[PDB]
């Protein structure tokens, strides 16, 4: 509930594999609450609480993973 949104612009990915990756992957952490790799944007529309999980956590792990990952915030 109005917890944190986090449009992450993934430079990189390509089609699929990347995106469920990404989704997959971060998921794994119990403070993304959501995470909505829209490729079509080159886009994590990743949803969080800033408490108990920070951005850069998320963002590390994304960019080690494949990408690099910038917190533009609804672009």
């Amino acid at each position: 509930m109005g917890d944190g949104v986090l449009e992450l612009v993934v430079r990189g990915m390509t089609c699929a594999s990347c995106v469920h990756k990404i989704e997959s992957s971060l998921t794994k952490h119990r403070g993304i609450l959501y995470c909505s790799v829209a490729l079509a944007t080159n886009k994590a529309h990743i949803k969080y609480d800033p408490e108990i999980i920070g951005p850069r956590d998320i963002i590390h792990t994304i960019e080690s993973l494949g990408f690099e990952a910038s917190l533009v915030k609804i672009e």
